[PDB]
């Protein structure tokens, strides 16, 4: 059962805005994946030391980089709090509504897309070097669902039937075709010392075999 949605047409906008505009530096996408990962994992976090059983789905919080040249995917995992299924549909993209109108006005004031960030919906910079982009999340209070957008207005959700994942947040990037250097070891290493040296988890960037 898949159900096929239409993004808000602010977020189908700025979705428009990333993959048309001219603008080299996209290396920035990694770290706004990062730090996104990273804020879910402080959320789980502080949630535990309330209720401890929050981490019966997992005591391990990290992140772990893991590219695929044969699939060309750039996987970013973490255990962090995860998303329910109203997160997907309708909560984040509500607030990403204002954040995307704040980050449109400050690109026009002189702002440069690698800032959009601090406006809270760097997720969106995944589309500076994915055709493709689908979720896997696991939240302890919902099933574990399979979010999906290759742009063009609309994304699906359906329940996910692979692996389960305990609990967390796996975004896989299926790369362009000229974005295949953020597979390599050398170049994720790159660019994970220069934007997230200080990031509060352990940071596994795994080996192709
Ligand atoms: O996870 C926090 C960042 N997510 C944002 S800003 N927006 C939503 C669009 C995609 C589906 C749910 C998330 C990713």
């Amino acid at each position: 059962e898949v159900e096929t949605f239409a993004f808000q047409a602010e977020i189908a906008q700025l979705m428009s805005l990333i993959i048309n505009t001219f603008y080299s530096n996209k290396e920035i996408f990694l770290r706004e994946l990062i730090s996104n990962s990273s804020d879910a994992l402080d959320k789980i976090r502080y949630e535990s030391l309330t209720d401890p059983s929050k981490l019966d789905s997992g005591k391990e919080l990290h992140i772990n980089l893991i590219p695929n040249k044969q699939d060309r995917t750039l996987t970013i995992v973490d255990t962090g709090i995860g998303m329910t299924k109203a997160d997907l549909i309708n909560n984040l993209g509500t607030i990403a509504k204002s954040g995307t109108k704040a980050f449109m006005e400050a690109l026009q004031a002189g702002a440069d897309i690698s800032m959009i960030g601090q406006f809270g919906v760097g997720f969106y910079s995944a589309y500076l070097v994915a055709e493709k982009v689908t979720v896997i999340t696991k939240h302890n209070d919902d099933e574990q669902y399979a979010w999906e957008s290759s742009a063009g207005g609309s994304f699906t959700v359906r329940t996910d039937t692979g692996e389960p994942m305990g609990r967390g947040t796996k975004v896989i990037l299926h790369l362009k075709e000229d974005q295949t250097e953020y597979l390599e070891e050398r170049r994720i290493k790159e660019i994970v010392k220069k934007h997230s040296q200080f990031i509060g988890y352990p940071i596994t960037l795994f080996v192709e075999k």
